[PDB]
């Protein structure tokens, strides 16, 4: 097409100087994984793009999003990239089927580049506590990730956000909802105790 290949080359490339990074890994996800890692893990912003990002961290990475990212960008063989991805798509309302279809591809490409994901299942929504429909799709694309990711590595980050009721442990959450770049859906943000609670799930799944 006219515009093809015609994106920000920088994009190519990251480093864990400046991008989101944890323990070594990139990490690649939507706003809540690029909070976490501007508040625990010295990441900055890429200065050249409107939409919030770091490395593979974007605000409104759908898993399409993940897949396209990912074309535009180039890793060493056998890389290990930590990710967390699917929110966006459930915000928007995608239809569940085409989420886990998705997510099907996305796992096969990054094999096919050679990548190795491991996987996060996605957080509670915190102020989507009350549509239960979001909540059930939630529910279901998490249990698709155990399945799908049989042979990968799936880290619960689910759990350590809610309750012995399976409700969301609002005091691991900010007091009120704020605006992103990549899209028009509130967003409620992990707060200190929070974001350490899934920070810590993250590395003590991965230690040894």
């Amino acid at each position: 097409g006219h515009t093809s290949g015609t994106y920000n080359d920088s994009l190519l490339t990251i480093n864990s100087d400046y991008d989101a990074y944890l323990l070594d890994f990139p990490l690649m996800g939507d706003d809540f994984m690029l909070y976490l890692a501007r508040m625990e893990l010295k990441c900055r912003f890429r200065r050249h793009e409107r939409v919030l990002q770091s490395g593979l961290c974007v605000s409104g990475l759908t898993i399409n999003g993940a897949r396209n990212r990912l074309k535009r960008v180039q890793l060493p063989e056998g890389t290990q990239i930590i990710v967390n991805i699917g929110s966006v798509d459930i915000m928007r309302g995608k239809p569940l089927v085409q989420i886990e279809h998705d997510f099907r591809l996305l796992i096969k490409e990054m094999h096919n580049m050679r990548l190795v994901p491991i996987l996060t299942n996605l957080a509670p929504l915190g102020n989507y506590c009350h549509d239960k429909v979001l909540c059930d799709k939630i529910y279901r694309f998490n249990k698709f990730i155990r399945s799908e990711c049989c042979h990968l590595k799936v880290i619960d980050i689910h759990s350590c956000l809610i309750n012995e009721r399976g409700v969301v442990r609002f005091d691991c959450f900010q007091a009120s909802p704020r605006q992103v770049t990549g899209s028009k859906e509130p967003y409620l943000f992990w707060n200190k105790i929070g974001r350490q609670r899934v920070l810590q799930v993250i590395e003590t799944s991965l230690e040894y």
